[PDB]
């Protein structure tokens, strides 16, 4: 059982890091990820492209000055490895933050092109970029908050969640003390909400997560974002937040959307960076931030 804050706690020291969010930097990661003809698990391509993801990774670790600071690959028994980045804190109690790097065209996995961009190159940038902010607080980079914070990019997630499966259940063998967990899959498609007229809104996923975490999110949102949120189900397991609950950690799941107005066009040649929309991923990017700072530095976790 985990508990959390009933309200946020460091509203002015998250407020000045969210200005410091720069929309364009989702633009200039994700062009170059989705141009990778597809990421599939079982392909060299999908190797390549996490090697490249982990490039991008270090360059920013490298950048930021946090000397202890690092990413790792994790490997699989297929050729594409998860990333975890790792910002050591005071404790052992982690806040991890999650999305998936892999890509798939379900009707020709190996050879079809899979872009791949909002599913879910959308998530990746939004926590890489909410990751390069976070390096810029100097208590954080200094390895002073007092929980552990990590980033996660799991592999073969389209093979139906196996890299976040790996790593829990190895993270469960060896006693890992996961407070929280937050996956954000699929971030930047709207128009099937504005299309309906419906307003830009965070969906709140409610199924195969905890009740208090996801109930702390919409306190995030609430105070960090400016659109609404908005709750809903997938029915299923339907990201890398479902290995987490597996393994009885705490999960929370924020989307673009109410799940009926998503993307239609993930797993398909069509899901292009053309279909995001940048200001919404940006709106992700704030609640990431303002998910992973407060909780980092939650001392009664
Ligand atoms: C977090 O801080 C922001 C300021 O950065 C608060 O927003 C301000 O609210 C007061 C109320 O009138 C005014 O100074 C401005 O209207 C707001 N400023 C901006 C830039 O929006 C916000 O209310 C705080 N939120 C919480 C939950 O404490
Ligand atoms: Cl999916
Ligand atoms: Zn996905
Ligand atoms: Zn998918």
């Amino acid at each position: 059982a985990v508990t959390y804050p009933d309200s946020v706690q460091h509203n002015e020291t998250v407020q000045n890091l969210i200005k410091s969010l720069d929309k364009k930097n989702f633009e200039t990661v994700l062009q170059p990820f989705s141009e990778f003809h597809n990421r599939y698990y079982k392909s060299d391509n999908g190797k390549k492209s996490s090697e490249w993801l982990q490039g991008k990774i270090q360059e920013i670790i490298s950048a930021s000055g946090a000397k202890g600071v690092t990413v790792e690959p994790f490997k699989h028994s297929f050729p594409q490895s998860s990333l975890i980045a790792k910002i050591p804190g005071k404790s052992d109690k982690t806040i991890v933050l999650g999305a998936h790097q892999d890509s798939i065209n379900l009707d020709s996995p190996s050879e079809g092109r899979a872009p791949g961009a909002d599913d879910d190159g959308s998530g990746v940038v939004t926590i890489l970029e909410a990751f390069r902010v976070l390096l810029t607080d100097e208590k954080v980079a200094a390895g002073e908050a007092p929980n552990t914070v990590e980033f996660h990019f799991y592999a073969g997630e389209e093979g139906g969640l196996l890299g976040s499966q790996d790593i829990f259940e190895q993270y469960s063998q060896k006693s890992r003390d996961v407070k929280a967990m937050l996956q954000q899959d699929m971030t930047g498609y709207t128009k099937g909400t504005t299309d309906a007229g419906k307003p830009e809104s965070i969906g709140i996923i409610t199924d195969n997560v905890d009740e208090n975490l996801t109930k702390f999110l919409k306190v995030i949102v609430d105070a960090y974002c400016t659109i609404p949120t908005v709750d809903s189900k997938c029915g299923y397991g339907c990201s890398d937040h479902a290995s987490a609950t597996k393994y009885g950690y705490p999960a929370a799941f924020a989307f673009e959307s109410a799940f009926g107005d998503d993307s239609p066009y993930i797993h398909s040649a069509d899901d292009t960076i053309e279909t995001v929309n940048f200001d919404h991923v940006l709106q992700h990017g704030r609640l990431t931030l303002g998910f992973a700072y407060e909780l980092a530095f939650a001392d009664s976790l």
